[PDB]
């Protein structure tokens, strides 16, 4: 029964919350993917005539290996041990029933990459999205990012499909809501149930692609990709190239071009993320600080958005 380890005590499967399976019920598919599905759900406390809770339920597929099973456990015990409100909750476990649930923050608005591409300002559909949606998002995520570098946690796949938003009207909150890289990392010392062609290089800094040394100035590059993913409205990273074009153009001290209309601000603070050296690179405090500096200046937040 393996044990996780976080800001420093310890915790097992024990320490997960588990509900009543006869409490859950399923929505609808959010999605799903390849290795598991996720669907809106309802917890029904205590059971109730409501207001029951609303949540999104991610199973494990009955057909999996041990380690597949290890692995979920352990997504689940990482989540539940955050404490941020810029990363998802986790509500509780069902693993007492099969298939296995983690039930967790029921996140609205999706994921981000997809709202972004799904908000783009059009016409017909009118631009209900601006610059400071966008840097509110970049702040939420930086926020969020702060925390963990603070409780020496890496993330190692911060990208704009690993954050999700609470609703996709105004108000939303951006949050961190996938955790299966750290996960991997974490049950083995390395990529054992991936390799190299599903790595996020287009997200890696020289140095992790290199050598695998990974650090919070490892996520800190990451973050910069991740704001041009946003300052592009979800635009894949290089949108040319490919990983290996990337890897080869990333070390000779290639970088990308600002978004279309991106202030030159915001410009500034991805380069900056994207320094060769890991200690030139900002930490994340810092990150924050900027950002809410181009919140502060006009100019960057009365730039118009590109229309495509
Ligand atoms: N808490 C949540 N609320 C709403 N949608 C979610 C939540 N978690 C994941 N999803 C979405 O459900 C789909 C499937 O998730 P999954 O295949 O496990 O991908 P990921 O590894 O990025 O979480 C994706 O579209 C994902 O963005």
């Amino acid at each position: 029964n393996p044990n996780y380890c976080f800001a420093g005590k310890t915790s097992s499967i024990s320490d997960l919350k588990e509900v009543p399976r006869k409490n859950i019920t399923l929505i609808r598919g959010l999605g799903h993917g390849a290795f598991g599905e996720v669907y809106e759900g309802q917890v029904s406390g205590m059971p109730n005539d409501p207001s029951p809770l609303q949540v999104a339920v991610k199973t494990l597929p009955e057909v999996c290996s041990e380690q597949d099973e290890l692995d979920f456990l352990m997504e689940a015990l990482i989540i539940s041990k955050f404490n941020h409100q810029n990363i998802v909750r986790c509500i509780g476990v069902s693993l007492q029933s099969l298939p296995r649930f983690i039930l967790l923050e029921l996140m609205a608005g999706g994921d981000l990459k997809s709202f972004l591409r799904e908000t783009r300002p059009r016409p017909s559909q009118p631009s209900s999205l601006a610059m400071l949606d966008l840097l509110h998002v970049a702040r939420d995520i930086a926020c969020g990012c702060q925390y963990l570098e603070e409780n020496h946690f890496i993330h190692r796949d911060i990208a704009a499909r690993n954050c999700l938003l609470t609703c996709p009207g105004p108000g939303r909150v951006a949050k961190i809501g996938d955790f299966g890289m750290a996960r991997d990392i974490y049950r083995a010392g390395y990529y054992r149930k991936g390799g190299c062609a599903m790595l996020p290089v287009k997200w890696m800094p020289p140095e992790a692609f290199m050598e695998g040394i990974f650090t919070s100035k490892t996520d800190t590059w990451s973050f910069g990709v991740l704001l041009w993913e946003i300052f592009s409205l979800g635009y894949m990273p290089y949108p040319s190239k490919s990983n290996q074009e990337v890897l080869e153009f990333v070390t000779s001290g290639g970088r990308m071009d600002p978004p279309k209309n991106c202030p030159g601000p915001v410009y500034r603070i991805m380069t900056q993320c994207w320094q060769h050296q890991p200690e030139d690179r900002p930490n994340f405090a810092i990150i924050l600080e900027r950002i809410e500096y181009c919140t502060q200046d006009p100019d960057v937040i009365n730039t118009a958005l590109p229309i495509e």
